[PDB]
């Protein structure tokens, strides 16, 4: 009798949209519903009116910021690694072409260098990604430069499946730390390699087999060649083209805003079999994918693991010491700020169609470790020069309580503090694997 779908998806956050795209691509019958009057959920894109309504509702919008059409401010701007899986997913689903991609102009890492007699105090530095960049890197002593050049040369020719490229270092038996020690790299070198090139969140990889990390370092290095300036891209007008893109694509094989779900329907074995709205709509389904906001009434679905702070800052000029770049990423390794998790800064501007020409947006993101998260981002904010306005959002971080829920309600994790997309893609890939029992193939 009633409407029936393979999967009903609740929320139009980026992960939900991407998963909807993949389901529609592989022939599944889906319905996508969102309580909000706009797409994007926690990853929504805001114009000026909406940025101000959301964060500064008592204030007039300054005239100097001009018209709404120039502003597309992602709440959660994550850059995308050229060689990563999101790009592969967008290719497969044929959504890539609804978007225009522009390279992020630079990649920086924080390493404090104290004022000397002939050298200024420094904080952030270009991340070297070729042998030649390493030999010339201010991150490395004269000597360490040669060593890092040798390391990059090695990785550049290294192959996980060709032993004659290993120089007798077994990457399945040796740990990454043993590989570093073979090249006699120092701790600060290890710091930026692990956090800013291999793009890890912590130093657990040091004790794991080397091949995992070599592949990632090689991937970073390969990813630059596409656009040269960095291995990261971001769409013109920001990540808001993505839900639009997927809505348009899925409609071929639909998405609905302003749809207020008020209940899950469960069968006799407590497995999801449908959803109901406040407007007396019902549909049946075999599975649900949703963000944590849709399961706040349900038992043992999500676990809070912490909070994230993001501070969106309007600047008058590029970030000092980033070579006047119109877009950039700054990775701050946790040991640099005496803390237990990294801090990240993304910068975007008129280049990516997200701000008025002459204005910039820097977004500082951190995992909350203290009673006073605003204080935790004080030093990072000092990197930005004159800040015109700040828009701060602190959010709870949830993860799902199991990878393969018996009830067939698959919950996406909250977006983490990272400035790039990998961990989001990893979560949606894990959800995909467990929906159908098979990894996505590229």
């Amino acid at each position: 009798q009633g409407e029936h779908y393979d999967v009903i998806i609740l929320g139009t956050g980026l992960k939900e949209c991407i998963l909807s795209g993949l389901l529609s691509h592989y022939g599944k019958k889906i319905l996508v519903l969102d309580r909000n009057p706009y797409y994007g959920g926690e990853t929504a894109s805001l114009n000026l009116t909406n940025l101000y309504n959301t964060f500064k509702p008592k204030e007039n919008i300054p005239s100097k910021y001009g018209e709404n059409r120039h502003w597309n401010v992602d709440l959660i701007p994550k850059f995308i690694l050229v060689g990563g899986n999101l790009v592969k997913i967008l290719k497969k689903t044929r959504v890539t072409n609804y978007l225009e991609w522009l390279v992020v102009e630079g990649s920086y890492v924080y390493q404090h260098q104290k004022k000397g007699f002939l050298t200024s105090e420094k904080f952030i530095h270009k991340v070297p990604a070729t042998d030649m960049e390493a030999l010339v890197s201010p991150l490395l002593s004269l000597m360490e430069k040669n060593r890092c050049k040798n390391f990059y040369q090695y990785v550049s020719e290294w192959d996980a499946n060709k032993r004659n490229t290993w120089d007798n270092l077994d990457p399945y038996k040796l740990t990454m730390l043993e590989i570093y020690k073979h090249f006699n790299l120092c701790q600060l070198t290890i710091d930026f390699l692990g956090h800013a090139v291999a793009l890890y969140l912590n130093d657990d990889y040091l004790k794991q087999p080397a091949y995992l990390t070599l592949e990632r370092i090689k991937l970073y290095m390969q990813s630059i060649s596409a656009f040269g300036k960095s291995p990261f891209i971001y769409p013109l007008y920001g990540l808001g083209g993505i839900p639009e893109g997927f809505s348009r694509m899925c409609a071929i094989n639909t998405f609905m805003l302003n749809k207020n779900v008020v209940d899950f329907v469960f069968d006799d074995d407590n497995k999801v079999c449908g959803i109901k709205s406040s407007d007396g709509e019902i549909a049946y389904c075999d599975k649900v994918i949703c963000d944590p906001s849709y399961v706040m009434h349900l038992k043992n679905k999500i676990k809070k693991i912490g909070q994230v702070i993001r501070c969106i800052c309007i600047l008058s000029n590029p970030i000092p010491e980033t070579n006047q770049t119109n877009s950039c990423q700054i990775i701050i390794p946790q040991n640099q700020l005496n803390r237990k998790s990294d801090i990240y800064i993304n910068l975007v501007s008129f280049q990516h169609g997200v701000t008025l020409k002459g204005k910039y947006i820097a977004i500082v993101s951190a995992t909350v470790e203290t009673n006073n998260p605003i204080k935790e981002i004080e030093k990072p904010l000092e990197l930005l020069g004159t800040i015109e306005e700040k828009f701060v959002k602190i959010s709870d971080l949830y993860v799902s309580t199991s990878k393969k829920p018996a009830d067939n309600i698959f919950v996406t994790s909250s977006y983490d503090a990272t400035s790039h997309f990998e961990t989001a893609t990893n979560d949606l890939l894990q959800i995909w694997e467990n929906l159908w029992g098979q990894k996505l193939n590229f």
